[PDB]
C-alpha cells in the first residue's frame, strides 16, 4: 500500500484552487531515491461539483490507460479521507514555452521535431477516443533528455478563472480551435487545428490570430483570416493552410486517417517515426 508518508517533499511546484503539486522522492523500498511530482488535491474542493468530479476521474483514466513516451507517465495513484493523491513523472526541462521565449523563432528542423514528437502523442489519444484541446506552448513540457510531454489532462491550473461556470476557456485561448470558442460541437479535428496554432506560433514568433485584448482575439480565430508571411517555407506553408481551417472536417488529419494523414505531409519528409518513438532521435534542446 503506498501512502503519501512514502515520499519526502522537495519543493512545491505549482498551487492551485484545487491542490498543489509538490517534488518528492521515495523514502524507502524500491527506487528509494526515485524523483516525482505530486499531485495533492483537496476533495472539499471538488466533491461538490459533479463536472470537477467527473474531470478529476477522467484524469486519472486517461493517465492511467495511457502507455506513451510523449505523455506524462502516471505512476501511482491513491487517495486519504480528504485527498486524492497522483503520483507523475517528473518533467526537468521545463515549459516548451520558455523555449519558444528564449529563440523567439524555431529553425524549422526544430519546430519539426516537436511538432512530430506531439502529432504521436495526439494520434496516441485521439485511438483512445480521447480529445486534448488544451494544446498551447505551457502545457507541452520536456523531459530531461528533452522530449515531449503533454500534460494538463485535469482540473483548472489557472489562478484566474473565465466566469463562474465552466473552466474551458482560462487559459489563453489563441490556440483553440473556433468551433469551440463558437460551441457548435467539435471532435478530434480541434487538436490538428491547435496544433497549426502551435506550428505558426514556432515558426513566426505568435499564434496566428492575437490582437490587443481578448475579444479581439477571439473576434480574429472566428473570422479566420489566415496570413501566411513569405518566410516560411513551401511545406510548412503548405502544412498551415491545411491545418489552419475553419471547416473542421477540411483539416489535414480530421479525415479518418487522423495523425497518419499529418505525419505523411512533406514538412516532416526527414522523420523517421520508428526511431522518433522509441526516443532514438537527438533533441534539438537539451536541458541538463
Ligand atoms: C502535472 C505535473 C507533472 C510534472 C511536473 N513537473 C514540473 C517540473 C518543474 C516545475 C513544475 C512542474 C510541474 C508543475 O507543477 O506544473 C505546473 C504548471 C502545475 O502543475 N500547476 C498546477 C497544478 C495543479 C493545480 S490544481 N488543479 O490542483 O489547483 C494548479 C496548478 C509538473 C506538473
Ligand atoms: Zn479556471
Amino acid at each position: 500500500k503506498i501512502r503519501p508518508e512514502c515520499f519526502e517533499l522537495l519543493r512545491v511546484l505549482g498551487k492551485g484552487g484545487y491542490g498543489k503539486v509538490f517534488q518528492v522522492r521515495k523514502v524507502t523500498g524500491a527506487n528509494t531515491g526515485k524523483i516525482f511530482a505530486m499531485k495533492v488535491l483537496k476533495k472539499a474542493m471538488i466533491v461538490r461539483n459533479a463536472k470537477d468530479t467527473a474531470h478529476t476521474k477522467a484524469e486519472r483514466n486517461i493517465l492511467e490507460e495511457v502507455k506513451h513516451p510523449f505523455i506524462v507517465d502516471l505512476i501511482y495513484a491513491f487517495q486519504t479521507g480528504g485527498k486524492l493523491y497522483l503520483i507523475l513523472e517528473y518533467l526537468s526541462g521545463g515549459e516548451l514555452f520558455m523555449q519558444l521565449e528564449r529563440e523567439g523563432i524555431f529553425m524549422e528542423d526544430t519546430a519539426c521535431f516537436y511538432l512530430a514528437e506531439i502529432s504521436m502523442a495526439l494520434g496516441h489519444l485521439h485511438q483512445k477516443g480521447i480529445i486534448y484541446r488544451d494544446l498551447k506552448p505551457e502545457n507541452i513540457m520536456l523531459n530531461h533528455q528533452g522530449h515531449v510531454k503533454l500534460t494538463d489532462f485535469g482540473l483548472c491550473k489557472e489562478s484566474i478563472h473565465d466566469g463562474t461556470v465552466t473552466h474551458t476557456f482560462c487559459g489563453t485561448i489563441e490556440y483553440m480551435a473556433p468551433e469551440i470558442l463558437m460551441r457548435s460541437g467539435h471532435n478530434r479535428a480541434v487538436d490538428w487545428w491547435s496544433l497549426g496554432a502551435l506550428m505558426y506560433d514556432m515558426l513566426t514568433g505568435a499564434p496566428p490570430f492575437t490582437g490587443e485584448n481578448r475579444k479581439k482575439t477571439i473576434d480574429k480565430i472566428l473570422k479566420c483570416k489566415l496570413n501566411l508571411p513569405p518566410y516560411l517555407t513551401q511545406e510548412a506553408r503548405d502544412l498551415l493552410k491545411k491545418l489552419l481551417k475553419r471547416n473542421a472536417a477540411s483539416r489535414l488529419g480530421a479525415g479518418p486517417g487522423d495523425a497518419g494523414e499529418v505525419q505523411a505531409h512533406p514538412f516532416f519528409r526527414h522523420i523517421n517515426w520508428e526511431e522518433l518513438l522509441a526516443r532514438k532521435v537527438e533533441p534539438p534542446f537539451k536541458p541538463l
